[PDB]
């Protein structure tokens, strides 16, 4: 009788778990919105620098109308070996956004001090491979909370961890790897050799000095004890756990709602891969909302979940789409973007203005919200599935990206936009008001900046 | 000098036999229609019961649009399972026809013994791996018949092994093996216990008892020397032989008559895969045919052909396609369907009535047709490719479908129709009467049912 | 810590360099044009008879319109076992022209001689392996020439051992291999057994009769020492070293000018596969340009890059397509076609035939071009990729192909028509001429034939 070989079976819920962390995929919890759960654990924010420049330069004639497909090779081909690196040391990638990941590794508190080592072997690991990397480690309490609909979900993670991991990474030059306060207080300082940083706790990484007889695939071995879904056994040879998911609908309805239906198209092969792929105008909402106080999230969870309902309720009506939450600029942003692939509206411009401002006045009034910011920004953005095969997710990378975050951070309060959403607008020159230029942290020279007024006042 | 991997070749040619039987892939008989062989076997008719009202439940909202999607992953992951246990224990699938399938161990007669029992054991294992499994087993005489025209083919099993398969197929229980009268009088008493049926002549297996020194595994590899294609040697990795098929145009021209236009586009990367798993309003003709003696081939070969080209030829112009044939309510069923991917017109109803009228009157004179039934049903229906890589085929489940057969077979002689057809057809009121509610195996309530009387009358 | 499976990665740079030889892909050199390069080696020309007329039963009704998909699959079944075998050996496969290719083996001058035993020995190999398979081998000096514009690249060999190869092929009959005569004068005698041919210096092999002692295994790995880019090692499981190729956008965009667009578009999952291969209507325009020395790359490079400015910018005005370039009657001929998938106008035939007059006045005053002969014919080809995975090209077969090609070397100087293109232009009869038949090698019956006399005269 033969033992026939199984091939890989690449069922639609494998397809979709690509898209996700484990912290999701293996979370089963609660259809109720917000919910909220709360952990231990060490956090790897990991910056590729210069693939916003490589993206301007991608559109040009030299690229001979391959740019989409060449950009986003030539980042794959990168940031998969990062993947790797970080699946392989047993961390859960959580989100990527533009060229920039944050990766998890969840443990029980004891555990911290020795999951620390293997975090900074990853990330001297990864550091070495290679455009520059920046690394920030920051490790403690950590919230989750889970926000949505009945057919959407989005997740976020949020605390003092993880603005100590956003601020690790700013402070990290070209190839650092830097380690927060806390990441420092709870390392096993024998063993990692560091140097201080000017007006700053945080500390940078200058090697691993193990002491005799320590090996680090022994000390790795004992690590992944406490490492839930490690593969392991018959499947040692695997990425991830989640690569030998089943069918089981209920669990596959649970993790579709976090993927956009585009990707599901493609998933479901009703829509060639490389459409999703391209170098296309789109307009950036990047809307910032600001608590009293960021890490709480019992707080902060009701109100982003009740921000989120009428965002996304407008953003159905002003056609657009909600691509990627996460805490920045000290709270909640979301970064929405109008003409996705198969979005593509006339008067994009003007309406991407009318949301702004309804999402403003809406979210102004949300209790406990202290102060809304939206940016507003247009121009050709890369759109596309970043990351491993096995781990991935679409993303926009671009200069008017960054400009849109910069507006929302360094004009706070009011929605503001950028020359070609004012001059392309249907609407009268008075509902704007042309602002003071500021210098602007990664912004070589907007042209003028405007505040989007609105019609009265 | 290198000796390099050679890759899988997943040539079009193999592609088409995951469609088809060894029966059909390495028949090679003669191109004349109607042809007909004969020989012995075991056959067994696997049934999944419960997928029909899983159909109806992907429909609801829960699904979010992905239900036909969903539901074929979850089909195939289950029925996948099982066509491996066929095909490892040497059986020959020759059919899917919604939820079900039909198997086939060829032998010589000495070996039906022995062979009944490798069978058996193949479906004591299967009722293992798990909705509720019922299998039915039957051996003996078989004919093979196929007809068609000079671009298309279709085949049929026939006789009382046949016949003897759905009956007790019909009787089993969940999770109920049932062996035929002559299945039970030809197999290996001493090694096999049984409980009788009431009355019933058929039995139910209860368990394999092997006498002492019997060793399975010895046991099949002597059985294997009676199985023509069993992958053996170099090929023992394999689950079909068909998967070394080659490119051979007169072959491949051959094979490709009995599968459907639309799946030879996606065989030949012209249309995406997605495209053909869908949950899509259709209209089902289901067509029966009884002839005085059902299981005598020689007869009814004849009968049957001219009846294909009638059927044909009136689809054609109607604008409907033969899904499926096979032996059914005392007779031979046409599964015919309106609005298949591409096929979608406007006047389906009237049209799919006008067809069965015509479909009727003609096989009523058709010799040694003794009674024509037609059932015609409409609404949402599952339609896609059902099974395992290697093996698989187009096929059709749904309440509509099953309500469609139950008809034929309740109101025998006449053309039926359901409600929606009737509500939804062009034609005037007195061309349909309004008939007895019957109480129907397997059909919870369908709304009235009518007869279409016709123009005259 | 795991080391998990690195899948094959198929990078779009990885699918771009299955269309070209390792003497582009490892090539590296520079981007001006001409560019032009000397080396020796041995070439092999291997051409399968009886494509051509399979091509034109392949539209007959019995291939039930998948005659394309049918040809492409038997074609490369064939191809494919050949192209593995020459890359075994160690070739390089330079280039497909219909059902031929031509390989090339390049090496320093000592190790000719060894080098043409191992080519032998592929040749007899692939004549055993199977239509018939004809085999011309020639060794020496070698000319490339790399022309084109700033967004397409075309290259092509030139000398007398290129003149020979084609020679030598011509000559021999169904399953001989034939060695020219320099490939003879530097080939080890010792171990060739050859006939003569008559009125031919070119000489037919018999046998490889191995001395004593003599290893082919052995021989072959000595051999590897001269060649560059031999799969070893870790990678000696696969067929090419270019499958190991990394993104690299500055060799992708350097490469990918080679490529025609709409096979861009396939690699880059933007259009299904299936749509390249096709039986369809089109006009192919075969232009040849003769020198007074055609074995002299310094003098022919110029103006064959002045012709190919010219002939591509008025191609793009007309809508045509440069297939491929070759030597070939004497003269570097260029296969262009109109109608290609994506390019079907409307009044193809006139501006097929204008666009040959203006190519055919442009290129006569190009200093060195002594003479420019345009066929112009026009039918049903096979369109599509043709040859092995690792290593394929899009090509055009058919009667119409070879018809244009005789044509073009049977009526010197002029621009002619064949009778479909001549009936369905737009143009006066008194722009033609009809000319005297010849008898063509290679071509049964075209109907009457026309000089394209043009407007004036
Ligand atoms: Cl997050
Ligand atoms: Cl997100
Ligand atoms: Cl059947
Ligand atoms: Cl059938
Ligand atoms: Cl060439
Ligand atoms: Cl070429
Ligand atoms: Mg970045
Ligand atoms: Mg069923
Ligand atoms: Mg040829």
């Amino acid at each position: 009788m033969n033992t026939p070989k199984e091939e890989f079976q690449d069922w639609p819920i494998v397809r979709i778990a690509a898209h996700l962390p484990d912290l999701i995929v293996y979370g089963h919890f609660s259809p109720e919105r917000p919910f909220m759960d709360y952990f231990d654990g060490v956090l790897m924010f990991v910056d590729i620098s210069g693939f916003t420049a490589m993206t301007e330069k991608f559109s040009s004639a030299m690229y001979m109308d391959r740019g989409a497909e060449q950009l986003v090779e030539i980042l794959n081909y990168h940031i998969s070996a990062i993947v790797e690196k970080v699946l392989i040391f047993g961390g859960d990638i959580l989100k990527f956004a533009g060229d920039a990941l944050l990766a998890l590794w969840r443990v029980e508190r004891k555990q911290l001090k020795n999951i620390i080592t293997v975090v900074i072997k990853c990330s001297l690991e990864i550091h070495g491979l290679f455009i520059r990397v920046k690394i920030g480690l920051a490790a403690g309490h950590i919230s989750m909370l889970v926000f949505g609909d009945e057919t959407h979900s989005h997740f976020l993670v949020i605390g003092q961890a993880v603005d100590d991991v956003r601020l690790a990474q700013n402070m990290a030059q070209m190839n650092d790897v830097i380690l927060s306060p806390n990441c420092w207080q709870l390392c096993d300082r024998s063993m990692i050799e560091i140097e201080s940083v000017p007006d700053q706790r945080a500390v940078k990484v200058n090697f691993l000095k193990p002491p005799p007889n320590f090996n680090f695939d022994e000390f790795f071995t004992k690590c992944t004890t406490f490492m839930h879904y490690y593969p392991s056994g018959e499947h040692k040879n695997l990425l991830r756990l989640a690569c030998t998911l089943k069918p089981d609908p209920e669990l596959e309805m649970s993790l579709q709602k976090y993927v956009m239906e585009s990707i599901l198209k493609q998933i479901d092969n009703k829509q060639l891969q490389g459409y999703l792929s391209e170098l296309r105008p789109v307009t950036i909402v990047f809307v910032n909302l600001m608590f009293e106080d960021q890490d709480k999230a019992e707080e902060i969870g009701p109100a982003i979940q009740d921000a989120y309902m009428h965002i996304t309720s407008v953003l159905k009506i002003f056609q657009g789409q909600i691509n990627k939450v996460f805490m920045f600029d000290k709270g909640c942003s979301f970064l929405c973007v109008f003409g996705f692939p198969g979005e593509k509206v006339p008067d994009e411009l003007t309406h991407a203005l009318e949301c702004a401002m309804d999402i403003f006045d809406f979210c102004s009034q949300v209790h406990k919200i202290q102060t809304v910011s939206i940016g507003v920004a247009s121009g050709i953005v890369f759109c596309g599935i970043v990351g491993h095969t096995v781990r991935h997710e679409y993303t926009v990378i671009g200069q008017k990206v960054n400009l849109a975050a910069r507006m929302m951070m360094y004009y706070p309060g009011i929605v503001t936009c950028d020359s070609v959403t004012y001059n392309g607008s249907n609407l009268p020159a008075y509902f704007f008001k042309e602002l003071p230029k500021k210098v602007m942290k990664g912004v070589a020279d907007s042209g003028p900046l405007y505040q989007y007024w609105g019609r009265t006042e």
